[PDB]
């Protein structure tokens, strides 16, 4: 099938990034104001109230009143805010976790996860509906979070346990099924290979694992000479925007494999790799007649300012690359839960 169809989960605590070290610079290393901006606030989460899962179906409208472009469904949103409450909460809980070190917000996380694995939440829905796509961002989110806090001693642990059992049976149902003629090969599966690739490690599942650096070469396979993906040239006024967004995803599994021993950036069909992506982003926000030649409608650029949580992928390659901020977006920190959280926090590190 590909490359990485004998890689093992080595260790499960590992992570997307390197908790003990992350914490410790946090700690003790010089921080400038970006940094210090993205130090999450502490508070008593053990008084808090969490979102309750959904009873029986899952039920969610589609995003888009007609299509997969143009304006959005007004019954949206009002319906998705209680995951979007569950993946902020989760990945805030995370984040302040890998900060300060404190077990009351890895108990904190266990207890809200482990009421929506009683429930059997994120389970059952119609695989053709918006809720297949809901539930690889939502139980992505909750892994990132509950992987930095694996090694953790100060927990129940059998509670630990059930909530990572069942968010191994959330992944495996999710990515069972194969998806239609875009969302089988397009962002939505890098998103499905980000969650499987996560919940793969903190599971202990190599072939949940395996499946999801399995999305990673795909993805690769789909780039075009000029960088651009393949499959995100065709949404009209959102090219550009779905451009960026697929980069979310591949990153996190990029980062994600590392800790494993993998260097999935390495990896390339026909010269071909996500350096490629990233270049073509950087250019076509610069110059967007860079993207008429596969759309000619204007293109919708609400992901492209200071702050968005879309930009969040930058955060960890440019840890990792050293390449400049071109575009001069990397100015206030960033957050997004279906990332790991604030990757300012996480893998910025300032520059003399
Ligand atoms: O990050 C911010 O700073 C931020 C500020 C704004 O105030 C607002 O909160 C904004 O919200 C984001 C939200 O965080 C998500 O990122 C949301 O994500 C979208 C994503 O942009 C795509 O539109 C995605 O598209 C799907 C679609 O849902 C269907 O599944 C379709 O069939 O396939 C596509 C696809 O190919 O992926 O849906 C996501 C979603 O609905 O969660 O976007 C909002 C936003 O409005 O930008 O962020």
């Amino acid at each position: 099938s590909h490359p990485f169809d004998q890689a093992v989960v080595k260790d499960p605590t590992a992570s997307y990034v390197d908790v003990k070290a992350r914490r410790t610079f946090l700690q003790s290393g010089q921080l400038d104001d970006r940094l210090k901006a993205a130090l999450p606030k502490e508070y008593d989460c053990t008084t808090e109230a969490t979102p309750n899962p959904q009873q029986g179906e899952m039920v969610i409208p589609r995003r888009y009143l007609s299509g997969n472009h143009g304006p959005v469904n007004p019954d949206y949103e009002p319906v998705v805010t209680l995951y979007r409450d569950f993946e902020k909460i989760s990945a805030t809980l995370g984040n302040l976790y890998v900060a300060t070190g404190k077990p009351v917000y890895a108990t904190c996380l266990l207890n809200m996860l482990d009421k929506w694995a009683k429930a059997d939440a994120l389970l059952n829905y119609d695989p053709k509906s918006q809720s297949w796509y809901q539930v690889e961002w939502s139980a992505a989110t909750a892994a990132f979070a509950l992987s930095t806090m694996m090694a953790e001693p100060n927990v129940d642990t059998a509670q630990r346990e059930r909530v990572v059992k069942w968010l191994n049976r959330v992944a495996r149902h999710q990515t069972s099924f194969p998806g239609g003629d875009t969302s089988c090969c397009n962002n939505h599966s890098y998103w499905r290979g980000q969650e499987a690739t996560i919940i793969g490690v903190i599971s202990k599942d190599d072939e949940l694992f395996r499946w999801g650096l399995g999305r990673y070469v795909q993805a690769m396979g789909l780039i075009n000479e000029d960088g651009s993906f393949v499959h995100e040239m065709t949404r009209h006024e959102q090219s550009l925007h779905f451009q960026n967004y697929a980069m979310l995803p591949l990153t996190m599994i990029a980062e994600t494999a590392s800790r494993q021993g993998i260097d999935l950036y390495a990896y390339k069909e026909n010269g071909r790799d996500i350096h490629s992506a990233r270049k073509f982003v950087f250019a076509a926000v610069k110059n967007p007649d860079l993207i008429k030649k596969y759309a000619s409608e204007p293109q919708d650029t609400r992901a492209f300012k200071p702050g968005r949580g879309d930009l969040n992928w930058i955060e960890y390659q440019r840890a990792r690359f050293g390449f400049a901020d071109e575009l001069g977006f990397m100015t206030v920190p960033i957050f997004d839960p279906r990332t790991g959280g604030s990757a300012t926090l996480l893998a910025y590190k300032p520059q003399g």
